[PDB]
This record gives structure tokens, C-alpha cells and sequence, in this order.
């Protein structure tokens, strides 16, 4: 009984570590830019530094497993993590800091596409595989809420002791690593040299554009010439790939339509969760008033409903089609994001008006969540399963920031509209901030829509329980 | 005052008799079959008689009351429900029940029909129209379970008790009737013999082919032939009421798409009503070994919640439009089905999992029915007021079995699926009890998909709440 939780826990540590450093990275930016000196730019730099790593390599970090070995590079990647965190703790000027980011970048793009390989492949198809992928599910809830919440308490001290936290956790995670899992010594296969190459090129090019767009303006030159290398690029993957031996990505696994309807699905409504995440937390932190960790404290309910979502739908799925858990799941979640809309403002209480809502979309979310894990990976084998889970994870990352970037122009333009203002929330009056409050309340409605229109698509999934949740 | 109680339980009674009437005689059929000495065919039998008059002349009801009188009309088909009752308990052989049933059936036909056109024509638009309507959906869902506590608890003597408890309350709604509601004064009509006719005719000849075909087959001449009749004299009767004078069936005022869509959604909303009923009590007898007179007493707690909720739109429907109102008791009520069909088994207590699905489907159905049945009667006149009362009732009952077939043919094909037999439930094992389980909370996902077509079919109302709601 305690291998399997080992085992479970290394395997899940990843997503909590990279949900976590994220989190107090974005809590605790204003104060690396006073004692850094750093300007607009180069705060934007900070946080832009990592994710350029980390989508650009994340396809390679995917194939490399079956190259290495996917405890080796888990273990590779959680390690290279856990020493780019020491070097950001202890950087001293803004290209260290932004040489940590990169370095943290590529230790998660290695080490996270092989989390979702090792679930599926440590744990063979049955009750095993469900309470994985619960676990799995319930790791980056936590180390959302963990991150607040030590970002909150260390706001007082200073930032450089809030890197460091990632030091102990993550060796944790490695003595678990060498422990629990076991090496099952496959046969090494040859790696793409080219399709890799292409593949990490274009997804840098892309990734390096859409964050240059806004600050420096589209079309404007470096934009351009981005994205022109990021089509290039592109067009040249998806010529060369199609001759080539272990391919990077397989297309031919594209052709089923539960396959094609499934990771649809899953890039809506990775961007339907962050554009919650995102938006609920600036409306408590600006709106409510509510500081970094009182905010961090009260989102404790949300994990335990997330839990005791999981936990039944980690249980139902031996019986109902994931779909029926799916639209069961999402009846909860647009109840409680409708009640929400419809019933909030400044100056309302806590407990009656703001902990159910919360509570009853964990548990809609955690009902929802499983069943999309367990088709993610449903069939694929062990030659494809690691191009699979990094495309699945690629997808869900992806998601995000396409549709938070429509939820803030929405709430933008109706901010406008209402009499209000650009500035920032301190420089406000009564009446602005009643307007900006009330932009945020109507573009809940929007993020509902979202909702709706995952629901419907997800509405033609097909997989039978059979498939996905039940031993051979 | 008194006077508006008197006048809307009066109008209700003949709901009341009715549906108590149907639930008793569904109860106490073995203690007949016993005492009388009947095979399978004289249990249909007993069953089909009230059926085959009761469907045969709603259509010749609905337009009677303009040539006679409306009150007339109303206290004629009690009178002739209450002797007719009377009459069944004294029976020695098979053919006087038959033909008490028949009597009965008829006059309950004439009867129903002429209450709602009562509600319609008595008290004008506005709070008045919408408490008379609450009362009138209440005294239904109060008359089922009544009469299942009553069975429950009077067939332990003897049966024919049972059928003389209607004799008290079919007289005091007749005294009600007479010192409470007024003559109308109104011109008399013309009756449209030829039409008439022709639609008892077409109505009988469908009754008994759909009761006959399963019994016989699908193939016996008997069937195709009262087939055909159907067929033939209701073409005769669509080609005589072109020219008539006071037509049985308006066909012009169906050209709307207001009262064509409310009138789809009536006929698969008394589907999936009746479905639930059926499915629910066969339910609780069969798989979780509750009495009649326990399930009538845990029953009650729908009645109450129904009644809460019927208050609740009664209120709320001179502000929202009846499109809104019905699809959040329709959301009310899918939740709850849903629920009852994930977490429902035999071994459940009764308090944590039977009470809460049964409040929120029951205000949710309550908050749904108000609307509906204020929408079927609006913008109509005193002229034509009878037959749309007649059709609207008449849908109701014929969605009914429609949907039932299909749950029914559902519940069995899975119950032989998971190695179920077809048998009495008193001699099946564990293994086919729990085939029958999974089958029933797995026809309760239908129940539920049907209930969504309701909703998305009854997205097309277009009715507005001054013409449905307010007075003047
Ligand atoms: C999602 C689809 C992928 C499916 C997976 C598919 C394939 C495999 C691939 C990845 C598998 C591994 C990840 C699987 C879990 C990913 C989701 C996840 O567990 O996510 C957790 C996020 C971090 O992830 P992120 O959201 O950043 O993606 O953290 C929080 O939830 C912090 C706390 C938020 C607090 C507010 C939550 C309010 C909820 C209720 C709404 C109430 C509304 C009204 C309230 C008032 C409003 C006033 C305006
Ligand atoms: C309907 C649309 C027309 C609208 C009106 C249209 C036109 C006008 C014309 C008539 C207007 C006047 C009548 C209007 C109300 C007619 C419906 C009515 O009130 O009906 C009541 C029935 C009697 O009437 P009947 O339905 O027989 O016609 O009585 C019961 O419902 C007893 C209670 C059983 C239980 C059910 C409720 C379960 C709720 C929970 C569900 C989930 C539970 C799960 C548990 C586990 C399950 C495992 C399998
Ligand atoms: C008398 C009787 C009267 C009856 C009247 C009935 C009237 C109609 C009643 C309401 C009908 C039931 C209902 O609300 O169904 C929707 C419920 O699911 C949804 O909202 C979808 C939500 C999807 C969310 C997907 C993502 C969730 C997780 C996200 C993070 C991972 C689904 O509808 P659809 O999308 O069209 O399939």
C-alpha cells in the first residue's frame, strides 16, 4: 500500500512543483522589480523567460523518454528544476535571473510530458489507472493553493526566500523517483534529429511572437519576421515528417474522431480553467480587497471539493461513459458560475455568497476532470504514448492564455462602457471600481458560454467504459 | 374569500377523482384477479375499459359543454363517475366490472375536459387565473399519491372498499360545484354530429389497436384492420371539418408557432412526467421492497415541494417570461435526476438519498408546470376555448405511453444484457435483482435525455408575460 502511493506521488510531484514555482513567481514580481531595478520590459522578461523554454521544448522532452528512459529523464528534469530554483534564488542582477528562467523552463519542458507517459504506462488499464490520474489531477490544485499561499505569507520578508522552497520539495520527489518506480530496461529507439529540431524552432518562434506582439506592437517588424520563421518552420516539420522513422508526432493517430473530438475538448477546457483561475483571482485580490493569503486560505475549500470529485468520479467511471460524467460534472459548474455572476458584488460577506459557489465548481471540476484524463491516453501503446501525452499537455497549456486574452478584452470593453478607467485599481473612485466589478461579474457570463460550448462538443466523445476504464 | 377556495377545488375535483381512481384500480388488480377468476386478459381487460372511453370521447367532451352549459356539463360527468363507481364495488362477474369501467371511463371523459375550460372562462387573466392553476396542477399530484396511500392501505380487507371512497369526495365536489360556480348564460351552440362521430370513431379504433397489437402481435388482422378504420375515419374527419360549422378540432388557430411549439412540448412533457411516475414506483416496489402504503407515505414530501413550487411561479410569472421559468425547473429537474441515477442502489438509506432528489425534482417540476399550462389556454376566446382544452389534455395523456414504451423496451433489453431473465421479481437471485438495478438507473439516463429535447424544443416558446400573466 505504500509503493503505490510512493509511486503515485513521485510520479505527480512535477505538476505541483511547476504549478507552484508559477504561482509565487506571479505573486511576487513587484518586489523583484524594486530591489532589481527592472523596468516594464524586463518584468515582463521574468515571466516570459520560462514559458519560452517551456513550450518550445516540450514535443522533444516527449520523444526523449523512449530515447533515454522515463525515469532517467523524470528524474533529470526534476533535478535540472530543483538547481535553476537554487540559481534564480541566489541570481544577483536581470540576465542571471533571466538565465535561471530559461534553465527552469527546460528542466520542466523535459521533465513534465513524462508524468502523464509514466501514469499510463507504470499502471496498467483498471481501478489502478483511475486513482493515477485522480491524483495526478488533485497534485496541481494543491500546488496552486501552496503557491499562494506561501507567496502571501513571505510578502514580508523578501522574495529571494520564496525560490527557495522549491529545494526541499523537489529533492523529495527525487528520493521518491529512485524508490518507487522501477526500470523496465525496453529496447532504445533512434531519435529525430531533424523533426525535433523543427518541431522546438517553431514552437519557439511562436511562443517568442505572441509574447513580443502586445508589448512592442504587431507587425512591427521582429513580429513579422517571428512569425514568418514560426510558418516556415512549421511547414518544413510537416513536410519532413512524414518519412521519418518514430515520428515526433504521429499523425495517423489524428484519424479516429473520438481522438480528434477528445483533445478539442481538452485544449476548451484547459482554457476555460485558467481563464477562471485567472479572472477569480484578480477579482478577490482587487475587487474584495483580500490579500495574497487570505485569498490563498479561503481557496482551501475549493481543494477539498476537488477531492471529493475526484475521489467519486475516480469510482463512477468503471460504470458510465466518460461524456455522461463530463456533462454530469458540467450541470455543477455552470450552476455555481450563473449563481456566482448573478449574486456577486463589493462588500459581500464571505461564507454564504462565496464558499458554496467555489465548492460546488470544485466538485463539478473534479467530477469533470477524470474522465478526460482517461481518454487522453486510451489506446495509443507504448510506441506513441509519449508523443501523445506531450501533445495532450501542449494542447492544455496552450488553451489558456487564447481564450484569457478574449475574457480581458471583453471586461476591458464593458469597463469602458460603464465609465470607468485604464489605471490602476488604487488610483480609483467609487464609482469606477463599481463599474470595473461589474465587468467582471458580465464576463463570468462569457467564461459560462465557454462552458457551454465544451459541453456540446464533448457531447460526441463515443468511448464506451469499457475502453478506457476497465482491465483486460 | 371562501368563494374562490370552493370555486378552485371544485374545478380540481374531477383532476383528483381521476388520477385516484387510476392508482387505486393500478393497485388492486391480484386481490380481482383472485376474487373474480380472471386470466391475464381480463387483467388488461380491467385496465383497458376505462382507457378505451376515457381516449374514445375527450374530443366530443370538449365541444359538448357550448351546447349544454359548462356547469351542467361538469356536474353530469361527476354524477356519472360517482354511480359508476358505486357500481363497480358490487360486482359479481367479469362483464358488469367491464362495463362499470366503461361507464366510468365515460363519464370521466366527459368531465376533465370541461375543468380546465372552467379554469379558462371563470376567473379572468392575471393573479386570479394563476392561483386557479396552481390549485389545478396540485390537486393532481395530491389525488395520485392519496389514492396510493389509500390503496396501500384499504386492499388488506377487501377490494371492493377501495373503489367506495370515491363516493364521498365525488359528492362533496358536486355540492361544491353547485354552490359555488355560476351559468354563463351564454348563446347555445350547434353540435357538429358528423365530426364528432368520426373522431370517436378514429379515437376508439387507435385505442384499441395500440392495446391490442402487443397482446396479439403486430401482424394479426385484428390489428391492421381497427388500423385502418383509425386511419380512414380520421381522414374522414380532417376532409368533413373544412366546412363546418363549429368544427371539434380548430385546425386554423395551429397556425402559430407560439401554440405548435407549446403543444410539442405539453404532449413530450406528459411523457416524460408519466415515465418518471411509472418508473419511480416500480422502482420503489420492486427493487428497494417498500409497501404500497410506505412509498404512499414517502411520497409526501414531493406533494410538498410540488406545492412550494407552484406557489413560487404563481408568483413569479407575471414578471419572467414562461420560457425562462420552465427551463430552470427543467434544470432543477435534470440535476435531480441525475443525481438519483449516479448514487441510487438497493442497500441506500431512505434520509440521505431518497428525500433530496425527490424536493428538487418536485419544485422543479412545480416551477415548470405553471407556465406551460398558462401558455395553452391563452389568446383563445369563449368559443374555442373547449376544444384547445380538450386537444391540450388529450396530448397530455397520449405522451405518456409513447414514452413509457420506449423506457420500458430500454430497461429490458439492458436487464437481458447483463444477464437478467424475464420473470416475476419474487423468485429472481442477487445476480438478476442487481440486472434489474443497473437497468432501471440506466433508463433513468433516457428519461433524463428526453427531458433535455423537452427543454431545447421549448427554447421556442416566444410568449411574453403580458399576454399570458397580466390582467386588462
Ligand atoms: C482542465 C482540463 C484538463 C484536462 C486534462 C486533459 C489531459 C491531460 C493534461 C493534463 C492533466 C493534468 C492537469 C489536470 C487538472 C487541470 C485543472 C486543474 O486542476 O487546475 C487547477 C488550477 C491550476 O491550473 P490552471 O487553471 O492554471 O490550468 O488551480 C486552481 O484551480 C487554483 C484555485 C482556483 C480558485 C477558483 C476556482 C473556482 C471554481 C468554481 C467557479 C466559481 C465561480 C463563481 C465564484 C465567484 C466569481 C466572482 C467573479
Ligand atoms: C406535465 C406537463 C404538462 C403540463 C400541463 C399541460 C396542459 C394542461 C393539462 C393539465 C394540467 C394539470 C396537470 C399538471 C400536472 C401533471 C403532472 C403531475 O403533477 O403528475 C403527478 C403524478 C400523477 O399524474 P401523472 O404523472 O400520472 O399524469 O404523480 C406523481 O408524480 C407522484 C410522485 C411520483 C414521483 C415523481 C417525481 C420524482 C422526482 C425525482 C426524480 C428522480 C428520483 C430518482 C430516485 C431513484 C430512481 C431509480 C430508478
Ligand atoms: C415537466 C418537465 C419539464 C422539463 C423541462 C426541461 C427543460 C430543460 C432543462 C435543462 C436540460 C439539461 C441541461 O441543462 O443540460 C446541459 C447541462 O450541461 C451543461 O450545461 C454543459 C456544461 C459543460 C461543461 C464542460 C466542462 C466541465 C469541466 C471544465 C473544467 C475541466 C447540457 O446541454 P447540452 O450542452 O445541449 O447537451
Amino acid at each position: 500500500s505504500r509503493s503505490f502511493i510512493a509511486a503515485v506521488i513521485a510520479i505527480g510531484g512535477m505538476q505541483l512543483l511547476a504549478t507552484m514555482d508559477s504561482t509565487v513567481a506571479i505573486v511576487a514580481l513587484p518586489k523583484i522589480q524594486n530591489e532589481l531595478s527592472l523596468s516594464d520590459a524586463g518584468r515582463s522578461w521574468v515571466i516570459t523567460a520560462y514559458v519560452l523554454t517551456f513550450g518550445g521544448l516540450m514535443l522533444l522532452g516527449g520523444r526523449l523518454g523512449d530515447t533515454i528512459g522515463r525515469k532517467r529523464t523524470f528524474i533529470v528534469g526534476v533535478a535540472l528544476f530543483t538547481i535553476s530554483s537554487v540559481l534564480c534564488a541566489v541570481a544577483w542582477d536581470e540576465a542571471t535571473l533571466v538565465i535561471a528562467r530559461l534553465s527552469q523552463g527546460v528542466g520542466s519542458a523535459i521533465a513534465s510530458p513524462t508524468g502523464l507517459a509514466l501514469v499510463a504506462t507504470t499502471f496498467p488499464k483498471g481501478p489502478a489507472r483511475n486513482a493515477a490520474t485522480a491524483v495526478f489531477a488533485a497534485m496541481t490544485a494543491i500546488g496552486s493553493v501552496m503557491g499562494l499561499v506561501v507567496g502571501g505569507a513571505l510578502t514580508e520578508v523578501s522574495w529571494r526566500w520564496a525560490f527557495l522552497v522549491n529545494v526541499p520539495i523537489g529533492l523529495v520527489m527525487i528520493y521518491l523517483a529512485r524508490t518507487a518506480l522501477r526500470e523496465t530496461n525496453k529496447e532504445r529507439m533512434k531519435l529525430d534529429a531533424t523533426g525535433a529540431i523543427l518541431a522546438t524552432l517553431a514552437c519557439t518562434a511562436a511562443v517568442f511572437a505572441f509574447s513580443i506582439g502586445p508589448e512592442k506592437g504587431w507587425m512591427s517588424g521582429i513580429t513579422i519576421g517571428s512569425g514568418l520563421v514560426a510558418l516556415a518552420a512549421a511547414v518544413a516539420f510537416v513536410i519532413v515528417e512524414r518519412t521519418a522513422e518514430n515520428p515526433v508526432v504521429p499523425f495517423h493517430l489524428f484519424r479516429d474522431r473520438n481522438r480528434l473530438v477528445t483533445f478539442s475538448a481538452i485544449l476548451l477546457a484547459g482554457g476555460v480553467m485558467f481563464s477562471l483561475t485567472v479572472c477569480i483571482g484578480l477579482y478577490v485580490q482587487d475587487i474584495l480587497g483580500y490579500s495574497a493569503l487570505r485569498a490563498g486560505v479561503g481557496f482551501i475549500p475549493f481543494v477539498i471539493a476537488m477531492g471529493i470529485g475526484l475521489g467519486v468520479s475516480s469510482q463512477l467511471v468503471s460504470r458510465f461513459s466518460p461524456r455522461v460524467l463530463t456533462i454530469g460534472g458540467g450541470y455543477l459548474l455552470f450552476g455555481a458560475m450563473l449563481y456566482g455572476s448573478f449574486f456577486m458584488h463589493r462588500g459581500v460577506p464571505y461564507f454564504p455568497n462565496l464558499v458554496m459557489p467555489i465548492v460546488v465548481g470544485g466538485i463539478g471540476i473534479g467530477m469533470a476532470v477524470v474522465p478526460l484524463t482517461l481518454s487522453a491516453i486510451a489506446g495509443v501503446g507504448f510506441d506513441q504514448i509519449g508523443p501523445v501525452s506531450a501533445i495532450a499537455l501542449m494542447l492544455q497549456s496552450l488553451g489558456g492564455p487564447l481564450v484569457l486574452a478574449v475574457i480581458q478584452a471583453v471586461i476591458t470593453s464593458r469597463t469602458l462602457y460603464l465609465g470607468g478607467t485604464t489605471g490602476p485599481v488604487k488610483f480609483m473612485n467609487d464609482v469606477q471600481l463599481a463599474a470595473l466589478d461589474h465587468a467582471y461579474t458580465y464576463g463570468l457570463l462569457w467564461v459560462a458560454g465557454a462552458a457551454i460550448i465544451v459541453g456540446g462538443m464533448a457531447l460526441f466523445i463515443g468511448y464506451t467504459p469499457q475502453q478506457v476504464a476497465h482491465a483486460q
